[PDB]
């Protein structure tokens, strides 16, 4: 096992432009505490509208046609990335313990998840350099036509504070891949790991200003992010409404192109057929997993009647052995919730589930006076028209409903605005195979939960976002179509 | 060559829903008038918010699982558009006598032009519906991963005047060929076409309610469609203003999936090693195509000052010979402009050609003090800095600039914040390749204009467009990507 | 339902060259017999290496650059290959009147199972032929490199007798769609569905010598094609013994390129969990249609221990039911066997199964003293050691082996040197997945049989053949790559 | 620069099995000398039959389900190739003084060619394993299907003596990335480098019998490989004559999968409109690289009439200029022969010339009589009839013919029986592409020569080879394909 880094020094707080650190132009700086000890870590260089257009004329120059990064061949780019991939393996310690200081969740999580991702991310993209590939169309005898993936130009990338550098990185391995220059803005509460990434592209020897970071509040540098009019597309992870405002900032000003992830209400099935341990299992991991701080979590565990009561009777034990604690610590499994107003919101659904109707079966209020802890809570007896199941309650709070048919479980699994992630536990060949096919939902996961891959797609259907993350399928929100026709004479 | 049909009679004009044609909810209708005998042509139902919730409440029934249209085998839907091709072409000189009565375009360029694009459409992508292929991926040994390319659901489709049928149909082919249900919204000024092809989408066999249509004006029927919560995508043709409005509705919404096909300013660049002959002849159909309403009109024609004088010459006597007048005429390459407020924006955009420096070499007025037909004008001397070089003048009007290096024409060419399509004209392959490579257009076209496949994409860079019609890629925004990843026990 | 063409009259019995009836060189003919009757139906051209010549001649004429076939655009390719479709339809009856008068097989089967098929893979390839794209591929900065799918040139296709018609048009259709040239040889049993197609191909509009076919033996004319040193492809359907000749002599001429069809020895593996009466009636249709003179035919099921002997009593009960007779008739589901080589073959491997060890169930002898016919035989207690597990039957016996384990019948399944189909009969979604991705197969079924679509690919693996038919990958087959690289200076 | 190993002492001499060295079951060995001291540098076991089924039976067990190497997650098996690739780099000066020392070619030419060809195809395909998809089918409502795209089994490599290690690197990159497992047998004159990867495949982490290595002579070794009943697959690169021995072999046995590189007739050709100067220098180099020893050497340089005389001019003073002679040292471009007997060849070649009537302008001789070093040889009035064009010399001449005509000179150029590689200089758009369309060549290069890349496939037309190397269509040669057809109930 890794050691952990309980008193690590950061030394990454400025502006990355060119490959160069910068104080902010306003001279202004902000804080960034951590979640676990409630303690302020460092400041950091806030960023606002002249920094961006500094970082956006960096990246227009490094992208323009003739510089040093649109020359270079498509393997030198592949090679690159690797190089980077290689950098954040050799300072993976350091990264994952920047993650633990500015999220709270626990160092090995982020050690041997969130790094693990980033890496795999990288080095799954880092092939795709030399086989991004148009097309040679058949037309006329006398016409030759074929198809060129442009990279599009200047991108910017807004992430949230949940898994801050693997967000990054889901944006930043495709853009540079396809020959893209950027911008970042990672989110206020988390800009650490995003800044000590930028010392290690530097390291790899990316030309100045092929990727360059501003740190700040959203209102300010993200909204001259996705208003600018030099910035070509843009690739947003985070909450609905904020992602409507982008996509709606972005049309107004320069018609960009836009990437959204966004949140989901995501469904867990479980049939009467299922291994039911392993359905337990995964769908308490699925509810628990980052304090319940995660785009791909459960809200919403449907349960065939025949298995019903064992499924609530075993989720119960199991909610109440999950080891909550200090995040350095290699028995912890769940460390506190990122801030008070996330803490709050949790606290606040719980209520409503006992004054609605459904029965409260473990858990329902905070761990204890210290922290910013919640217990796990498993509500069994609930319906569709209660808060605990129409409400993205981002905590530990696991609602459990009941069904008995499939088709009634597709309409109503369906029944939201929101399609991400859906998880379906069956030994059933032909309910596996239809429930895949029928649920409107991104990536659909047969006994199995958070199977992320970095060559499978991962994006939501209706409001849960527009395009894809990962696969090969990334590569068209970060490439331009151009058609050249020639006519022989 | 077909025969005029100079005194059709109109059978088809209220709104089609569920395979029926209904009265506006209001029971107010708007007219349509002949821009060439500048009279009434009929009254069409006048559709509103009302009319498009009951289109898109059967666009839905049809798209529910289980439903006729989605029960279809993959074979089937293809053998239903081409089906539909099969009556296009039986109803050919109908549709294009309706085309020409609404439009004023020349009854054999609606016949050669915009039906044979129609019915080519329609066998493209009735082929893609049994191809429409995801893929499986690896992963891990004991995991089956793949992607299924689902239909979104249901699609809006809003249309422009300049080509009403054939920007239809470029939604049309590949939303059904996808299995997807429509609700389309012609434009005002041209709905003639849209409400005939309803009536061959009902003789073709298509099930009740896969293809809707409202006729109506912008901010009613069209911003009732762009803002509906139960639209899955919209796929909108006309001027880049309303497209930022489209996109912003579709945002603030639901998040609709978005395609822009819009305006250009379309440069159209001649060398001095090219055939001058047939640079010139190019040149001409690119400005003065479909009265130079078209989005892919050459704006700038810009020349090397080594051929410029003799290009200006040849160009001005292809000007001169130019036959205008009525359309149904066989000798006709020009009718009238579509209404007064496009005709006096012409007139007014000649004006300050006059009034700023270029050299008017031809036309430069209205043909006979009544109708609405421009003479065919060319303007010589333009700068960059002129109106009639920096705006879409939609009007038969040509710009010919000079330039004298291939850099510096690569600078200009690319200064606007439009890419839709570029045409060049040299016999050098270094030449020719470079400009295609280098030229920002979603379409570059090499000794030829407006050389548009079915199986070849178009669509535009930057504030031109988000998307692809027409090829392989028009596929990718009419499905949505589900990845399915099971883990084996 | 159709009506039978009892007394139906051969109309075309010549070699097809250059879209012309010709006699033979030599003058000689052939005979071709009614297998139900076994009366004479009619004589034939005897084709010889003469006539091969001259259709190989007039193929590379219709292929050579500027001719007709090579300069038509893509999707008129398309159109000839839907117009042929047509044809085939409107000629249905009677192209299943020529294939049962031929083949013996019933009418109703050569009509919804043959001419469905030949209609379907037909259209599926016709709109392939716009769709058969290249590459553009990165490299460097001043480099345009990309592929070009060009046609082969003259293709030689060889059929054989028991769906004559649709392995031919497996051919005919992609080889078309991608723009080649051809020379068939249908099997010298049954050559009249062929030159009827030849009829139909004229009528198309195929410009002369795109198709050409030479009826006569396998040593004679096959051979002829195999060896011919200006034939560049050739696709095979028959027996390994057969198809080892062919890849030989073309290898041994000028390297021409290969795509083998072969036989196999196809498993049936019914699992305990399997919908029981589904497996019964699928592998029974899987031993038994065609009179098991199918390359699909199960010869070997395997069934787990728990189910074994309801399996078998099931099988018996089913066997002893199926309606034997004259193919006319509709009643009639088996027609009797081709001849008498393929008669006594099927009776002699029954005498060596019950004194191997087997259990005889049902059947195990020649119908009536009048026709070919013989009775459907199930055999129980069959090892993998004996004859009728180890050898191609081609007639209608059922051998029922046992299992235990998973693991034990993939080994088992996967113990031969052949590789065409596999079934597999379960309820579970592991195993199902667990043996899909284990048996060593060109198409696994679950839960089914004999499910062929024109859309997913068909062909061996090991001996029973090399390339695929079917499918985007049949046009593999049919192109050769050609990379073009341009340095910009 | 490196430093010249002009001493090296070979290390790796064994045969390599199950990442083990062996000597052979005879005890036998065979001599390897260097062609340019003459002298004898070590001895390597002579494989035979029973080494070769030693090989196959381990790369059989690697390649078993459950074995170490099939559970392998696809990244992994790139992340192997990756270490490899690092491991021919950290060893490219040794690699490429042993290729030197075999062949003869300068050890410059083999550093910064050969080597970076090796590492450069390695780190592609490393890049291809997690990317190998195969594709989901839409059929009926009902039914879920989809290809696979697995590991063929056992492959076997066969290479030539005139770039050992690249074109065994060439098999094994592809292969491995596929799962493949694998025999190799380099040339008898050149087996050093291959056994040197050896040592690097077992330090690189593959499975023991992953790669097995069997050095030896081709009626010997290669006839057990090409005939093996448990090969499943073979690549092949050398003479057509053993090409087609090998393919029939593979043909009689088990009908094994079979790629083909063959030699060539290469055209060069140089038009009246070309940078004469670049033609020039690309027709010397594509003439003379590697002492004349490539399959894309140029066999017919054909020019222009109207800069015939000025191209034989330039190109005599290039040959007189080329530094010959020890291979070791900086200032070498050529090498001495490969051996006596392609020595004596080309020498007889020459003669040839002289009697049949062409214009002997330089060289025409051996350097200095007792080395195995040819003078560049430059002829000019060659015609077609002439030996020297029709014949692949593989040795340092130049056969220089005119042309007047395009259409006389793609007649003339495709009237071979080959169809490897040609290049066309012209700096007209519509003569290059009507060339590159025209020419009947696998590659086709446009005013450059030898341009290779690792994502560009290569291969032969014609009786230049079957199959192609290199780009992503090298996977189709190591993989087969699954169709899995599910029926739903
Ligand atoms: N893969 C995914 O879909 C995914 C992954 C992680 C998180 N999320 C979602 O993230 C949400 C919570 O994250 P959060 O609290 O950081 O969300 P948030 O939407 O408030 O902020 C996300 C980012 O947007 C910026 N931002 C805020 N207002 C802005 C504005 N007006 N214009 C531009 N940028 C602005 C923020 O500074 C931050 O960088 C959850 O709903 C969760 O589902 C989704
Ligand atoms: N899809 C498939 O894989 C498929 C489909 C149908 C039939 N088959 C196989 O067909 C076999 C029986 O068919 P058949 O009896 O017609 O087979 P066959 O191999 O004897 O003859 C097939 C064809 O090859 C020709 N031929 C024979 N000898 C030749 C030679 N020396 N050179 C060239 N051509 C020659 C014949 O005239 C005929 O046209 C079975 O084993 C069955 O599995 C396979």
């Amino acid at each position: 096992l890794p050691r952990p880094i309980r008193n690590l020094e950061v030394k990454f707080t400025k502006i990355f432009i060119n490959n160069e650190w910068h104080e902010s132009k306003s001279g202004k700086k902000f804080a960034t505490c951590n979640p676990s000890t409630r303690e302020q870590i460092c400041e950091v260089e806030e960023g606002d509208k002249p920094d961006v257009d500094k970082a956006v004329e960096a990246a227009q120059v490094a992208f323009q046609r003739g510089s040093p990064w649109r020359r270079l061949d498509a393997l030198s780019r592949g090679r690159l990335l690797h190089q980077l991939a290689d950098l954040v393996e050799r300072d993976r310690a350091t990264l994952a313990a920047l993650e633990t200081m500015d999220t709270g969740k626990p160092f090995l999580h982020a050690f041997f998840i969130d790094l693990e991702g980033c890496i795999r991310t990288l080095r799954y993209f880092a092939g795709w350099a030399d086989k991004i590939q148009g097309k040679t169309i058949p037309t006329d005898d006398n016409v030759v036509c074929f198809t060129r993936h442009e990279p599009i130009g200047v991108c910017g990338a807004i992430t949230p504070w949940n898994f801050p550098l693997l967000m990054l990185v889901w944006k930043l391995a495709p853009a540079l891949c396809c020959g893209n220059t950027m911008v970042l803005k990672p989110a206020e509460q988390t800009p650490l790991t995003a800044l000590y990434l930028g010392s290690l592209i530097k390291e790899a020897g990316f030309p100045p200003g092929v990727v360059n970071i501003v740190p700040g509040f959203g209102p300010t540098v993200g909204a001259a992010i996705s208003s600018h009019p030099q910035i070509n597309k843009i690739a947003f992870t985070g909450s609905t409404e904020v992602g409507k405002l982008v996509k709606e900032a972005a049309s107004r000003s320069n018609l960009k192109r836009v990437t959204l992830e966004l949140g989901g209400k995501n469904p867990c099935i479980v049939c009467a057929d299922a291994d039911l341990d392993l359905a337990v299992e995964c769908a308490h991991q699925g509810v628990f997993f980052n304090q319940g701080q995660c785009c791909t979590a459960a809200s919403r565990v449907f349960v065939e009647e025949q298995v019903y009561s064992e499924f609530v009777r075993r989720s119960v034990e199991y909610a109440k052995k999950r080891p909550v604690g200090d995040p350095f610590d290699v028995k912890t499994e769940q460390g506190p919730q990122i801030d008070q107003k996330q803490f709050d919101k949790i606290l606040e659904l719980i209520e409503s589930g006992k004054k609605e109707g459904a029965k409260l079966e473990c858990g329902g209020s905070a761990m204890e006076d210290k922290g910013l802890f919640i217990k796990p809570t498993v509500f069994s007896e609930v319906t569709d028209n209660m808060r605990i199941a129409k409400e993205e309650i981002f905590g530990p709070v696991q609602p459990i409903l009941k069904f008995k048919s499939i088709e009634e479980v597709i309409k109503r699994a369906n029944s939201t605005d929101y399609g991400l992630t859906a998880a379906v536990f069956t030994k059933n060949l032909d309910k596996a195979l239809k429930l895949a096919s029928a649920l409107e939902s991104g990536t659909v996961w047969i006994n199995c939960y958070n199977a992320l891959y970095a060559q499978a797609p991962f994006g939501g259907f209706k409001m849960s976002g527009n395009g894809r993350e990962l696969g090969e399928y990334a590569l068209a929100e970060y490439t331009e179509v151009k058609t050249v026709t020639i006519k022989l004479g």
